[PDB]
């Protein structure tokens, strides 16, 4: 039993909500939150840019340091840092970018750094400004991970297109 309260379940370990993941994580406090992150975490918008206003900026300036020492990440990787006041932990994972040209099939890499956490809470990856297909995305998480994922989707038009059309 864990302190999610709202969601929708898609599988055995899968779950859905209309929610804003800022807002989500402030009430749960959850172990891992999970950001859509780029190989040089500069987060400046869509998930990535929100997560880090509500740190007021701490985010960015541990990932400046990690970045120092560490150089990027790969497409498809991921890295471990704080959750500052969100969550325990910030699971940084970094999905293809359509509009970069980046490679759609990196999109399951990108979701398999999930396994390495028994519960986290997460966007859709590769959706929004990174410009892949959220029903694409949706399904690609259902069917890579498998440690148990609560999902958060900020469009309420999205989130019902998303639970309608899912197989
Ligand atoms: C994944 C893309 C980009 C960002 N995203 C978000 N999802 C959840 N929580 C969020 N908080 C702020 C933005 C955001 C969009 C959902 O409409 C689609």
């Amino acid at each position: 039993v864990n302190s999610f309260s709202g969601y929708l379940k898609l599988t055995d370990n899968v779950y859905i909500k209309n929610a804003d993941i800022v807002e989500e994580a402030k009430k749960v406090k959850p172990t891992v939150v999970v950001n859509a992150a780029n190989v040089y975490l500069k987060h400046g918008g869509g998930v990535a840019g929100a997560l880090n206003k509500a740190t007021n900026n701490a985010m960015q300036v541990e990932s400046d340091d990690y970045i120092a020492t560490n150089g990027p990440l790969k497409v498809g990787g991921s890295c471990v840092l704080s959750g500052h006041n969100l969550a325990k932990h910030c699971l940084h994972v970094v999905g293809p970018n359509v509009n970069k040209g980046e490679d759609i099939q990196l999109l399951k890499s990108a979701y398999e750094n999930f396994n390495q956490h028994e519960v986290l809470l997460a966007p859709l990856l590769s959706a929004g400004i990174f410009g892949a297909d959220p029903i694409h995305s949706l399904r690609v998480c259902v069917d890579t991970v498998r440690t148990n994922v609560y999902l958060a989707v900020f469009d309420k038009n999205l989130y019902d297109k998303l639970v309608s059309s899912f197989l």
